[PDB]
């Protein structure tokens, strides 16, 4: 007739229609789930069979909201957000700092020990203070870190003019040649000695005696010796008598003690300004790149494996934990309003599924 | 009947389910809106009619991929990635390493010409070379950058006692007094003089003559007068006759160069190496954080605007370039897969709509 005839074709495409949205509602499904992978890091897979009596809207978005909110830590939504920038993470020093490093490592000698004698006469001399001596210690040690860990090559080995100078030794004795003769065949005895003597001891050669007594011309050895060979000037003062002549007489010597100093100054102390320049330069570079911020203990900073702080490990690195928390939030926010859209969406889906006869 | 009577409620919800869909719908393209804008970093609102007629689903979702990845940009994801981690991105140089310089910087004097003529008496004395004075002035230049950047304080001016010290002068000229008598009332003539003299000018004190001839006691004065006051050991000798009598004698005097040598080592080098120290080890500290990777040119080095390398820079600084390229591509890829099953779902839920009598 028309209730039978034509009309049963109503009411099977209305069942098509019924049986297309129930496939439509799986892959609402499964995009939601997409969803929740992305911006909370699991699949919450909210039920929505709570919301479904409320009819207001809005009142059941909020409800999904509220409910989302206290079941999302913002932990997991951090994770998530890591997961976007996995590659992202983390920096890469660049090789130029341990270029420069080497370059100036490749003329210095970093065996603290080859030291001892160097800084032992510096300190000797006064010339440089216990604490410099123990800081340049510290710094080679360093350096020693720094070249076992990397592949550094250094020089070994120097020597110092400085350390075996030695200033002239005057001769403590000496001898000398006098003309004596007689005060005129009427020449009589004429007694000639060594009086008044000081800085040492002044006799005749041969005799160990300061008088004697000639009668014809004649030469005398005289033997004089400073009392020490010490630092510093040494005169001999005596008169020698001829008759009724005396003539005053000196000698003097000089001990100096000035051959180390003069031989620092102008022979090593160039190279050893240059060589302290060098390891200052390198243990502070080092020092800055992989000590955590302020170190200045050396003894501490590791090489090999930096500390979480250090320049070598936080160059261009965004660390995990340092994702701002405003961030994560508003992640957080983004994932929560699309979840919940399409949680809502679901329900009216089934709403209209379920009523349609 | 039956017909009219409760069949039009049949065809009334039908066309209520209709309606109810066509709402849905708009929700659904809002929310695919929301997913451009979070991935893409725009609305790009793809066109569906365009697949409507592709029946094959999947041949349909193959078709929208091909048009979505022709159409957004690498760039365009990139920046939309960016914007999730805006907050993120940027770091902070930790406060401790400025600390730890202007610690160092507290007992430095930064006015390079200051340090004018300590450098230059070293440079005399060959104790230090042209090249170390002209790198102390560069990076003394430096550590003026960085006081004059951040607030540093200072210390000005320093004495050293080796820039005035003197050696000892001794006396060019000297007189002495000898006591000669004639040799034996027949006392006659006695002749004294001075001969075989060298080093000097050897002569008697009122006549300037070099003879004398005496008949009775008598004490005699002589001036003798080294030929210069030099650097080094001089001597004088000479030969003085009284009568057949010859005595030798002998003066000397030394004129030491070694006050200036003696004072640097003894009184200022410990506190010149110890400012040396502290100028290499700040300077490579700014250097380190300041500096282009690998600068060794310190006046290029700018401290108010870090240079975009610089450590001041790069430290724990994600930029938005280093964002790694697989990361905008898996970015990408997650939108485009979200953003394609949300086209397709509009288009089935048109086709139902439409199709619905
Ligand atoms: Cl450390
Ligand atoms: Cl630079």
């Amino acid at each position: 007739t028309a209730y039978n005839e034509e009309v049963e074709n109503y009411r099977s495409k209305v069942e098509n229609a019924r049986t297309e949205l129930s496939d439509l509602l799986e892959e609402v499904k499964a995009t939601r789930s997409k969803v929740s992978n992305q911006y909370f890091n699991s699949d919450l897979a909210l039920d929505i069979n709570s919301y479904f009596a409320t009819t207001n809207q809005e009142e059941r978005k909020l409800a999904i909201k509220i409910d989302l909110l206290n079941q999302v830590t913002d932990d997991s939504v951090k994770s998530a957000l890591a997961n976007q920038i996995q590659e992202s993470l983390g920096g890469t020093l660049p090789s130029e700092y341990e270029t420069e490093i080497a370059s100036l490592m490749g003329s210095v000698d970093v065996a603290a020990s080859d030291y001892a004698t160097l800084f032992s006469k510096l300190e000797e001399m006064g010339a440089m203070t216990s604490d410099e001596v123990s800081d340049y210690q510290s710094k080679l040690a360093l350096l020693g870190k720094y070249k076992s860990a990397k592949g550094v090559t250094t020089v070994s080995g120097a020597t110092y003019s400085f350390l075996t100078a030695e200033d002239a030794k005057p001769e403590q004795s000496n001898v000398i040649s006098v003309d004596v003769a007689p005060t005129s065949t009427k020449e009589d005895p004429t007694t000639v000695t060594i009086s008044n003597v000081s800085g040492g001891t002044v006799v005749f050669a041969d005799d160990n005696s300061v008088s004697k007594t000639i009668s014809k011309a004649q030469s005398l050895k005289i033997s004089y010796t400073f009392d020490s060979l010490s630092v510093g000037t040494h005169t001999i003062t005596l008169d020698l008598n001829i008759g009724d002549n005396r003539i005053p007489m000196t000698y003097t010597i000089y001990v100096t003690d000035t051959a180390d100093d003069v031989s620092l100054v102008k022979d090593d102390l160039k190279t050893i300004f240059a060589q302290l320049s060098k390891i200052d330069t390198a243990s502070a570079m080092i020092q800055t790149l992989y000590g955590e911020p302020g170190q200045t203990d050396l003894s501490q900073i590791d090489i090999t494996n930096p500390s979480a702080n250090s320049v070598a490990n936080m160059y261009g690195n965004l660390t995990f934990d340092n994702i701002d928390g405003l961030d994560v939030t508003n992640f957080k926010e983004s994932g929560v309003t699309l979840y919940t859209e399409l949680t809502n969406e679901i329900i009216e889906l089934q709403s209209t599924i379920d009523s349609l006869p």
